[PDB]
């Protein structure tokens, strides 16, 4: 016999209510199999992959990941795929929860302005990736065409306080990380599996700061975690806690009490978390340069009473989270726009640089620029800075070592190069520093930095 | 006590019958431990890694992966390794099912024209990789020196309708993907873990089209799946279905009802599949650029009656499978040979281009070149094509965007660049198009494309 | 209720005794929860990452991996982090066994010459990675800032004969593998996940030869295996045996009888091994170029009686282990130092070349240089070598093929290029060969090879 053998659809046809990340539809709360009509529309559109960095995403339902679909094992699903008239490419779908060739792909081929449909029975409970299946498949997936479908067990999942939807992806831009402007897809980086960004939910900061996920001490949180790839395998981890359980796809196996778990490319898991003490818990890909250098950082923020018997310490700060500690980095978006418009002010630069200074510079120089006498020199009221701003550009790009004197005190240490910062970033950071802490003001431009970098 | 403690070998010595991929030897069907004599011969030889692309493989038994070995837990295995006189390198073996230093390596060192032997007891049931263990080990493995040995449990595995043998590997050629000719091994790409091909069973198309695996609706299929590496980890997946179970090596754990499973480099699993509806099921590495851009695609084709209650849709086609939808791409091999011989005809090019057009171009332009009026312009009887074939070369290499007029209708869309196509491929595709659909004929040469690419 | 609910700390405060790799502290052997005081000091210092290759490591307790910490589930841990005054960077810690934001990171921020402390309850049994959490986090981890903490179950782990501590990491030097000198950290390679070295316990050869782990036939060995990353996932494997069991972190799941297991970046496992026959067992990352080309090789050497019924063969040798078969390669360190000092003698070169010849050249030419008549030409008393030492430099760098005559016999084979050998390595190998086996003596310098390579 086939699995999911719960008889013909009964009751009324149900129009599925889909949700945008990071939200999940309500439990189906149903004891009979139904005919479920799913309507999903492909939209190609520019969105911000990072502040001041645009990208042409290809999306299921206007978001990356695409809309979440929730059905019950044994349901008959009538799947309608529309391709918005504004699209340039044809699209289709492969849902991993489908039993049949291509997971739906041949019968869902949809040209711009058209609609397709096919029907399948959801034989297998589990959490499943869906994605586009149109040649060149890797390009479509790299552009954002993936999401999750949950096929519930007949009795439903256990009740929890919160359910969230998080999906990792690797992205391939022609430009480097945080290089501003509209960035094309880069096929060469994609084939080589060399992403410029590794993200949760389609953008840097999508789930940090004021966009964090929330829960309270004592509550349970279920996260449906996908890995759209196209190429990477996530060493998926929660900083500061453990997963009560991890279950992949529709697997019978459930792992309990683990911290780091590998999510295949194209894979998905259901994880459960119990909040014990307050603070920010960081979901990461623990291939650490992804998390800390390419954007693969999301936050679950827990509110409630401290418990000093369990953890005596403090909330996370910019030392660990860097420039994502703060609510947002909107000033960077604004400064980038002003640069494009030819209206960039000193204050635009100052506010962008303030945002970027956090972690990146403050770890050593402090958030107030005071440093630590004899160990980390001050940027506040710094004679050394004021004496030569071109030197300061070179220091950021190329580092500094050896004995120096700053504000009457000797330092003999090492500031590593920070060459991966883009010209605008260096310029804005230095303009912030120059306009703070009784420093002499003025500004550094992106062009100034470009010239120094080329020397 | 040691595992596999079933007493001394009894009965008669057994000469193992080894099989070539994708076939498996019969179940041992035996209730006593035996002395099993295994004879395996290393052969170095050129084979086609892709159409018109030769590679010097180093093989156990003339194939990649090497011959399949099947024994019973508790057997005494007398292992004979021969190195064919034509070999240039020495070789040896490490079988993961051996208990002892090197898995056999020191006692199996075999110079060209020599033979070695050693004896081991198969203490541990499971599916195991074997591979060469000769410095430089990575080179030997990269050249194809890996296979599987099954050590059955004493009672045998459960009966199934079909057993097949599939093994992934990563390959490192000096030339790029689909660049024709005899391709040397590339040590630099290998050290960097940057393969040019990622394959099942040693070649593009080894298990697609007319070389697909087969079964019928209702049947069970067991696949012994290896990952020879040397370097990659497979996000192993079956498009359009689920694995009933997955068991790694000799592990006690068995996962049931999963879709995507990570196979370590050097690892192996036994997977089981039950055929429910007809069509082509695609085994892939779901690190998707491997599957769709480097060759990591194999097919299990299921014949039988459709079941519209389970899946209403169609068989896979070139939109998803690309140029591997068709039975084979023999015309590409023939055209490449003709180029070498200096006898390349227009028709040779046309037939090669026909094969390559599928998916690559047809996804948008259609298999009949009609496109979709106002959305995808026609290649059939195309005034725009005819007006300027050099422009058409540039369009394939570099893409096209902006408003154009084709056959009296305006288009305002984007054709992405296709720069990864090789000169011969562009030339053959365009020659096919020019000689189809009332287009003006003539031909485009590889040299013509080379010149355009260099501009 | 919280896990680890064993009541308030009792008895006396315990000062934890930490161990350096590859050793482990004794079992806690305690039936009550305690207050455990842990004191760990960060030290930045140069050490040898390979012979003659220095690197500035950042360490917890002076070693890579850092000191091992062993506590009991339910303990209250008062964690003190000191940063040695000689440090240039600030540091902190994230222990995966902590419940709380950052795993301790915000409350452990410690400038050079300072100390910090925080308290946590160890709620969860398991083996856990700890690492630095200071921006830029990837740099700190890449420089060696990781280790393991074991949180025992209340009843303790089962008794074994030996417990060892092994931790993989990926490292990023500006220079290539085995290029001599003090090598800076390379941020570009790190972001691209392109390590120059992949190591166990912080150095090539850290656990090979005279630094191998030991046990006897019949004994059980537990290894606490970490993967500090920062970036790689280990296809962790024991050559020549099986793991009796593998348990990740504090997971409920235990896998039994497996050979190859994936350890996530930031992950950790407890593996168990039962020694059955004598010899050297190789722990590797089975992404094979890491193991055999980047240093990811460690040894568990088992002493005791052979059992020919289980394995008839020989101990490992340089064919498989290469230049790590021997007790050590101290001669390479000495020759490199002599080069720096301007005192390099012929004999210094000869002894370094002797060490490097093993495997690298001996696999084909034999340890005595005799080759195999008509198959592999001799280096012993070689007329061809003597006739043209510049040609011999080119042969090592660029390979050799075609018909040649050596000592009166024709060869018609292929010696692959060995271009990844550094100039000093080629020079020392050839000087060894020239000064052995009745060859004419003299020497080849690194500068000689540099010139040939540049041709
Ligand atoms: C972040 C991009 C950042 C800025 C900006 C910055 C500036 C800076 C200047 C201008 C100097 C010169 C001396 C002065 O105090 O005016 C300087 C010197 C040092 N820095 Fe710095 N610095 C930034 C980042 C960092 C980081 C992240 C660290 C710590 C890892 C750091 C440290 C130092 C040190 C030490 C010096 C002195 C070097 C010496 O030769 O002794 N900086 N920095
Ligand atoms: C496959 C290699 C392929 C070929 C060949 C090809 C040819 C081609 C030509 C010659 C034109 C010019 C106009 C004409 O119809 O003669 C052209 C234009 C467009 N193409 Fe194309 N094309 C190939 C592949 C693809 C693929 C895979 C797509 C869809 C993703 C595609 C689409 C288009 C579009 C759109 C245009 C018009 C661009 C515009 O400026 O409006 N082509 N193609
Ligand atoms: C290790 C770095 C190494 C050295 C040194 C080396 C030297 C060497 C020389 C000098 C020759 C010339 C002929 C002679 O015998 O004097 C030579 C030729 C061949 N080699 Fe070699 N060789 C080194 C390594 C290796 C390895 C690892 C192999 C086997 C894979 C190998 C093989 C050969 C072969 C074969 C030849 C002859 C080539 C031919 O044209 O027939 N060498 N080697
Ligand atoms: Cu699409
Ligand atoms: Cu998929
Ligand atoms: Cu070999
Ligand atoms: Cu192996
Ligand atoms: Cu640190
Ligand atoms: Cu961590």
């Amino acid at each position: 016999k086939l699995p999911g053998d719960f008889g013909p659809p009964r009751g009324e046809p149900i129009h599925a209510v889909l949700t945008s990340p990071p939200l999940v539809p309500p439990p189906v709360n149903r004891t009979y199999p139904a005919k479920v009509i799913v309507e999903l529309e492909v939209v190609e559109k520019e969105m911000q992959i990072s502040e001041g960095v645009s990208y042409t995403f290809w999306t299921f339902g206007g978001t990356v990941p695409g809309s979440f679909i929730r059905v019950r094992q044994g349901d008959t699903v009538e799947f309608h795929l529309k391709n918005h008239p504004s699209s340039k490419m044809p699209h289709n779908i492969d849902l991993h929860g489908v039993t049949g060739p291509g997971g739906g792909a041949a019968s869902s081929f949809t040209a711009p302005g058209h609609e397709s449909q096919f029907t399948f029975k959801a034989l297998n409970e589990g959490i499943y990736v869906y994605h586009c299946a149109t040649a060149p498949v890797g390009m479509h997936i790299a552009n954002g065409m993936y999401g999750l479908i949950l096929v519930e067990p007949p009795e439903g999942l256990p009740k929890v306080d919160h359910e969230y939807y998080v999906m990792q992806g690797d992205f391939y831009t022609a430009g480097k990380y945080r290089e501003k402007g509209l960035q094309p897809f880069d096929m060469e980086k994609a084939i080589d599996e060399r992403p410029s960004y590794v993200l949760f939910n389609g953008a840097e900061g999508a789930l940090t700061g004021d966009k964090a996920l929330h829960a309270k001490v004592g509550e349970t949180v279920r996260i449906f975690v996908g890995n759209g790839g196209p190429n990477l395998v996530s060493s998926f981890h929660v900083i500061g806690a453990i997963f009560d359980q991890v279950r992949y796809e529709g697997g019978t196996n459930v792992q309990k009490n683990v911290n780091t778990t590998l999510i295949p490319a194209g894979g998905a898991a259901v994880v459960k978390f119990t909040a014990r003490v307050p603070g920010s818990y960081v979901l990461v890909d623990h291939s650490i340069f992804r998390a800390f250098n390419k954007g693969a950082m999301a936050i679950l923020k827990i509110d409630g009473a401290e418990n000093k018997l369990v953890y005596s310490g403090k909330e996370l700060d910019s030392v660990y989270l860097g420039d994502r500690a703060a609510p947002n980095m909107s000033a960077v978006t604004k400064a980038t726009q002003a640069s494009v418009s030819g209206t960039l002010t000193v204050q635009d630069q100052v506010q962008a640089g303030r945002a970027l200074f956090a972690g990146t510079c403050s770890v050593c120089h402090q958030g107030n620029g005071a440093g630590l006498p004899g160990v980390f020199p001050p940027l506040a009221k710094s004679d050394f800075l004021a004496a030569d701003p071109k030197r300061a550009m070179n220091i950021v790009l190329h580092g500094l070592n050896g004995k120096i004197k700053v504000n009457g005190q000797e330092y003999d240490s090492v500031m590593p190069p920070m060459t991966q910062l883009n010209d605008d970033e260096v310029a804005n950071i230095l303009t912030y520093v120059l306009n703070s802490w009784d420093n002499p003001g003025g500004r550094v431009s992106a062009e100034d930095v470009k010239k120094v970098r080329a020397q």
